[PDB]
């Protein structure tokens, strides 16, 4: 068997049993998709993710890409590329793109249900195979010419990459410097390097690549404001028919050596500097880069998370398969009997709670992702949840700092207890949690540090949008609460208590933001418990959907479920229940330590650290 | 530079300004050792850990030892036995040594302190330059003949190992089949596979390797008490003058490929398998195996916590200069000013936040460790808390597993933070984080898990000590809280995380005492002591930290200026920090542990 261990049971179960999303199914915009063909989708590509895709994980990793400053490329391990056809042959790269590019139209939820797959058995994988859905952006954001263009590299499966970040440009965006020149017959000649560019090259995937590149038109303003988005493709090509034409000047000029990830080729990107120009094409003929790029982040954002989730709970099942045949020590019952009969390590109380708490970590992260999903598409808002569609749209941009921040901190810092599990060996590269770790610590810097993710939450979904999303993402888990079985009343209580601690932390951030107007060094405290408070809220949110598969598995059982299923759903009450207990009490004292928060360590010299 | 960035300052701080060593140098066992002196050996090693031995940290991760099957031996890298040779031609392997066996006399507390250099600035140096210490074990146990060889390892510098480890036997050490059998001469033969040695091939840096062997005689009973420790070397030798002979029967058949830590050659060991007997002396000439490997677990479990203190401090330092250096985004209250000039990131309140919670825990770990070490001299502990030596051992006893359990556990995790400040940056190579952290997670495993340390904690230290060792610790935090205003804060937070942890122990006691009427009760006490043992390390971190911040003060007080001034500053802060950020979640830990039930117990294994 592969490294790769899946859970479509749990993935269905959500989708369908809690969330309700086949409702939506079989009508209208998924008239062509029926419940039991999603069903069937989801079994096949975790197969597909188990066989050839996982096939590689391994490859990639010890035999990673290599630059070739010879020809300005990246040379990828055959296997991996192997890999990338299995994806391509099955058509998986146009999973949720759109009908007229191709695609097979989805709910959102059942879309990244299916992309989890990918990302836990290989996720640099799903990213080389990105180019379609970036595609689909480029054609919703381009001229009619442009949409032409779009669909070409749509439908030849062309490559893709967001190119944003330089040297002195990462978190602060509106720095860039890369400059757009505007040339007589209407193109634009892009001219600066970028740094830490995903799939910037990819050996001989794909026959043309598509970058979307931010830059400042000679003459623009400062800041964000002041940047447009180009289209800059790797090879020029025939604007009516795709044939491949001359190079264009964007060329990789070196690949990082990294912790991990190393089969995404992560690249430094010059434009303009080696011999011709970077032609580029401003996108929808209009500047408004930040705005246009707006979907990508989006994307961005929900595929870490969701990667973040995909390799803690495959690196759980991994640990869990592990404690169930490794036999070591007596039952702590039997501690002075040294004749006791060894035991599983599953017998013992740390390993219990160390795999609980993967567990419950897992689960909930994987139900944050896809209630988020179920905000993603105007249908699945009303169908289940009664929202319409601006404040749908709304939550889903609440959430989605949830599911990349918290989870990206969350299933890192849980893969430590999965190694743990393992004892020695788990520090071995024989066993895969540690390239899961490795690789899992890229969650916490692409596409924005959780420091930015938690400043973005704050200030902007929560303060800017007046508390509106937040506040119906509350009365939910209020409603939860108040609703009369006796079997929760104890995770309803703590629920409570936990609801009530945030809304205390949201209150004193607030206070310590609107006193900035008096005395602007208050700001610098919003800044102190941003990450914290992101990280209480993400523990609500678990605890909460934890408490309400908790619901529906305690009916499922009192209904008559046996076998394999009445497993499943005693799981789901466990872990709702231990995570209750187990961690919600903490936000309490986080929710002190945010009320006595102080500008000390904002006024220490800096040469007293 | 290099990678590895020091603190001897801090080292200074607590060794002379906090824990009074100053007071026992110059007199009895070190007489010939004055505080100056000590101050000139700790900038030494310093500057020789950010050179020579640094050189080769990146080296020995990219170009890791190569195992040759037919041979039965590992090359190392040439650059790494480079900086072994520096290490060796400076006789730092030779620190704490017994003057006897070549030593210079120290306190345990100076020892471990140049110690730390070598293991930020590459950890597996240390761990291959172990020999005269394990030698000098050997000798308080051995014969006088055993003594005699003793001496020779110590003083050749033969390297070492502590063999215990076996596919079947991690934890459970007890239930090692590895077998003695006893010849008509009074020696044995050892047969079985051993696994995860450290060091059990080490390429040419030694002479001959003592391997110390646990084993059970063919018809012993059951478990630890059936093991016995016997000296296996890989040469036999010329008893008399140390001269190297013919190989003994003890080959390395396997070297893992690790996460991190990969110069560190780690090994399964064949004894008896390849048609050569594996000879071994019975230590002591007595079988009394555990007791004996103690000594040699205590010193594992110093060292991987100062291990780990020592990696997170590097992490914090690199991550502070970059942070120093690094220019992004414009100050938080000019968000709104697109024109506003841009600020280094040390300016922003997350960087601080990040920056003072490494700085925090790294000096906290710090002082953890050199207080523990204040009680393995019983001559310093007389002098500088006023223990005889039986509560000064006991109090050892009970640290030891705080030093390696949390630390191990929390350098690992606050290095997180350290790779967090560089941002992108911090996920490439060409910055060392990602590899002291790839090397820190071992040490969450080597030498017991956590939850065996914990286990141990509880169990050994507290109930089967009656409570002795740790009532003295409480005792000097309360006298600590009970002794100016501008520590009031402080002492009240300690207060209360002082009463959490008195709590928690209470709780896990109750549920120990509750297993003579419900046997399952005790199934609680595992549940929350790896909980426990991190209450314990924060409580220990808050405390100490406090005590450096009240010196802090009086130093201020009384005139610093310059660099010691900004050095006591940041002491004051960090103390300040840490009792606000760090101790107030002891009280949810607290009723969590309260709250303790056996439902996961009751779980069906098949509903995980
Ligand atoms: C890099 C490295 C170097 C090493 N060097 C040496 C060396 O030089 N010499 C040597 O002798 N050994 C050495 N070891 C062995 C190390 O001490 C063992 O890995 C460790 O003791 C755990 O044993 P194990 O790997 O068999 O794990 P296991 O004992 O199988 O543990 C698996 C899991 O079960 C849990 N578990 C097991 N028993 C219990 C229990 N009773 N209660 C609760 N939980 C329990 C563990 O905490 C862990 O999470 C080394 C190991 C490593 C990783
Ligand atoms: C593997 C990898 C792949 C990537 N792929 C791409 C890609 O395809 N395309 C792309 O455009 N980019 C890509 N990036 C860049 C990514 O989006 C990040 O934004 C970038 O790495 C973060 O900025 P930086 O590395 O310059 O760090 P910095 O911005 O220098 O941040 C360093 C530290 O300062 C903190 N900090 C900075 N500003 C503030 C602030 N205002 N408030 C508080 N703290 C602050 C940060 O949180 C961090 O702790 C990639 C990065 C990596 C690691």
């Amino acid at each position: 068997m592969s490294h790769y261990k899946s859970n479509v049971r749990d993935q269905v179960f959500n989708l369908f049993e809690v969330f309700g999303v086949d409702k939506v199914l079989g009508a209208d915009k998924f008239s062509d998709l029926d419940a039991d063909t999603a069903r069937e989708m989801l079994t096949e590509i975790a197969r597909l993710a188990e066989g050839p895709i996982a096939e590689s994980f391994v490859e990639g990793d010890r035999n990673p890409p290599v630059f070739d400053p010879e020809t300005h490329t990246v040379t990828l391990p055959e296997g991996f590329k192997k890999s990338m056809r299995a994806l391509f042959d099955g058509g998986w790269d146009k999973v949720g793109l759109a009908e007229h590019l191709g695609g097979i139209p989805m709910p959102r939820a059942l879309q990244w249900a299916l992309i989890e797959h990918i990302l836990g058995a290989n996720p640099a994988a799903y990213m080389y195979a990105m180019g379609p859905g970036m595609s689909e952006i480029f054609y919703n954001n381009g001229t009619d010419e442009q949409k032409k263009w779009a669909t070409i590299a749509a439908e030849r499966g062309w490559g893709a990459t967001m190119v944003l970040t330089e040297p002195d440009a990462g978190s602060d965006v509106g720095a860039g410097r890369t400059k757009a020149v505007q040339q007589p017959d209407g193109t634009w000649h892009i001219e600066g390097v970028k740094r830490f560019i995903t799939s910037a090259d990819s050996d001989d995937l794909f026959e043309n690549i598509m970058h979307l590149v931010l830059a400042r038109p000679e003459g623009a303003g400062p800041g964000t404001k002041g940047l447009s988005l180009f289209f800059v493709p790797k090879f020029h090509f025939d604007h009516e028919t795709g044939e491949i034409g001359e190079r264009n000047g964007v060329f990789v000029t070196n690949v990082e050596h990294k912790m991990g990830l190393k089969v995404s080729a992560t690249c430094e990107l010059s434009l303009g500097q080696h011999g011709i120009p970077a032609v580029g094409w401003l996108v929808g003929e209009v500047h408004n880069g930040i705005a246009q790029m707006f979907d990508v982040i989006e994307q961005a954002r929900m595929m870490v998370g969701t990667k973040a989730i995909a390799t803690l709970s495959t690196g759980y099942l991994n640990a869990l398969e592990y404690a169930k045949e490794r036999v070591q020590g007596a039952d702590m019952t039997q501690m002075t009997d040294k004749t006791a009969p060894r035991v599983t390590i599953t017998h013992h109380p740390d390993v219990r709670r160390s795999l609980m708490t993967q567990k419950a970590y897992a689960e909930g992260l994987r139900a944050i992702y896809l209630y988020t999903a179920t905000f993603q598409d105007a249908e699945v808002a009303q169908a289940v949840h009664g929202v319409d569609g601006d404040l749908a749209a709304r939550v889903n941009d609440l959430l989605l700092p949830i599911v990349k921040g918290f989870g990206s901190e969350t299933a890192y810092a849980k893969l430590t207890e999965s190694l743990q599990t393992l004892g020695g060996s788990g520090f071995l590269q024989d066993y895969p949690i540690e390239q899961y770790i490795r690789d899992s610590k890229i969650d916490s810097l692409y596409e924005g540090t959780t420091a930015i993710q938690a400043q973005d939450f704050f200030f902007r979904k929560i303060i800017r949008d007046k508390g509106q999303a937040l506040a119906y993402v509350a009365g939910e888990i209020e409603q939860f609460i108040k609703n009369e079985n006796g079997r929760l009343k104890t995770e309803r209580e703590l629920l409570a208590t936990a609801l009530a601690d945030v809304q205390g932390m949201a209150a004193s951030l607030t206070g310590y933001l609107m006193a900035a107007q008096e005395d602007a060094a208050s700001i610098y405290k919003v800044g102190l418990g941003s990450v914290r408070f992101l990280m209480a809220v993400g523990d609500l949110l678990s605890g909460w959907l934890l408490a309400r598969q908790a619901a529906v598995a305690i009916e499922k059982l009192d209904a008559g479920a046996t076998g394999a299923d009445k497993s499943f759903y005693e799981g789901k009450i466990a872990a709702a229940s231990f995570f209750a207990k187990n961690m919600l009490p903490l936000l309490t004292s986080t929710r002190q330590i945010i009320e006595n928060l102080d500008n000390d360590v904002m006024e220490l010299d800096e040469a007293a650290f």
